[PDB]
DNA sequence: AGGACCC
DNA sequence: TAGGGTCCT
């Protein structure tokens, strides 16, 4: 059975949130800085050659008038990220988050419901909303085309709601599985949407210039695949199944080979409430294990306010570190009476004991709360 | 714990 | 070269 999936992906999300706070940043090229990294920038800045994730130096050298704002505190972006998801959940309850500014929504049931409500004459006036990938011709007698055009109409409505209710612009992609939705959502940026009819699936997949660009294939699998002389999507498409299982295991092998064909049966899962709460900090160095205790107290402070607000309780805590010049973690359950909520001083002895069990009394420190209930 | 992947 | 997240072995 075919599906209609939508992938919603916001424009320069952190930048966009900062530009709604202080409008004085509109019309100015804008980057959001975290330590020595420009994590994202507005499209005014991408015109000037600034790119996502280039360090501050490279960015000021390329754009000396670039405005930098600090984005080390995710509180505002996180609040907005969930307003967006909750809005999308109004359309269909089953919404899958991916990072802070992407959502998958399975529009299938919605699409069929709207067609059940259309009169025959009304069914030939069905029009696309936005771009059709590869400028492909629509065949109104093709049931799949009709369903994907309705999918595109719902997408437009979503985007219109996010601008009208939260003042946010973004892109959307409508396709038949999650993978295709997310590959097509990027074809026209910013603030536009694109629909992929089936005939054009191979065109879209082959539009990629290397397997790294396929969601599901990262730095490890990519580098592994290169060692086998697989560099294009068609290489992976035509590569030998058996040989691929042996180097990657039947799992990674079969899933990514199907991906290379545009085929993706994975369902849109309901993300619901977060599975974990964490904060972290990086620095030049921290060999003051008494000072590390101060940093840990600061991290833990905010997390308490956040986890409290959620209304569920974590039954496990974790501490994470990174050694000089490759991360390590140590966890433990959370004492039952401690869950009953001065909870700091208790937690600080726990985390420090976890600290010392990991290090003998320094470039990162992180606290995670998981096992929520 | 760690590792892979994602944004 | 940041600050987050998911799920699997
Ligand atoms: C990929 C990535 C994103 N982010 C944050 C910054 C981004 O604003 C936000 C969403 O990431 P993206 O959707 O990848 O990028 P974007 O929305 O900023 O840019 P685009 O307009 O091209 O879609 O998440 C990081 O902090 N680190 C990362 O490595
Ligand atoms: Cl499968
Ligand atoms: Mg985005």
């Amino acid at each position: 059975s075919s599906r209609v999936i939508v992938h919603v992906d916001l424009d320069c999300f952190y930048a966009q949130v900062e530009m709604i706070s202080n409008p004085e940043l509109k019309d100015k090229p804008l980057g959001v800085q975290q330590k020595y990294l420009v994590v994202t920038c507005n499209y005014e800045a991408r015109k000037l050659g600034v790119k996502k994730l280039m360090n501050v130096r490279d960015a000021k050298e390329k754009c000396p008038q670039l405005v930098l704002v600090n984005g080390e505190d995710l509180t505002r972006y996180r609040e907005m990220s969930y307003k967006v998801t909750e809005l999308l959940e109004e359309f269909s309850p089953v919404v899958e988050r991916l990072g802070f500014d992407e959502n998958f929504v399975d529009l299938t049931e919605m699409v069929e419901k709207r067609l059940q409500q259309l009169q025959s004459d009304e069914l030939s006036a069905v029009t696309v909303s936005g771009h059709v990938y590869n400028n492909q011709s629509i065949n109104l007698l093709d049931v799949l085309h009709i369903r994907l055009l309705v999918g595109s109409q719902i997408a437009a409505e979503m985007r219109e709601a996010m601008y009208n209710q939260l003042g946010l612009t973004g892109c959307a992609g409508v396709a038949s599985n999650k993978l295709l939705a997310k590959l097509v959502s990027g074809v026209f940026k910013p603030n536009q949407q694109t629909v992929l009819l089936p005939e054009s699936c191979q065109h879209l997949i082959h539009s990629l210039n290397h397997i790294k660009e396929i969601p599901g294939i990262g730095y490890k699998t990519a580098k592994c695949l290169e060692a086998l002389g697989i560099n294009s999507v068609r290489d992976l498409q035509t590569f030998s199944p058996k040989i691929l299982e042996k180097e990657l295991g039947i799992s990674v092998a079969q899933r990514i080979q199907k991906l290379s064909f545009g085929e993706d049966n994975s369902p849109v899962i309901l993300s619901g409430p977060p599975q974990s709460f964490s904060e972290e900090d990086s620095f030049k160095k921290c060999s003051s294990e008494v000072e590390a205790k101060n940093k840990i107290e600061e991290l833990l402070a905010s997390l308490l306010n956040r986890v409290c607000q959620d209304g569920r309780k974590p039954h496990t805590v974790r501490l994470i570190i990174r050694r000089y010049s490759g991360r390590e973690s140590r966890q433990c359950p959370i004492p039952s009476h401690v869950i009953q909520k001065d909870v700091m001083t208790p937690m600080v002895d726990i985390l420090m004991k976890l600290f010392r069990n990991m290090v003998n009394v320094l470039t990162l420190l992180s606290v995670c709360f998981c096992n929520l209930k």
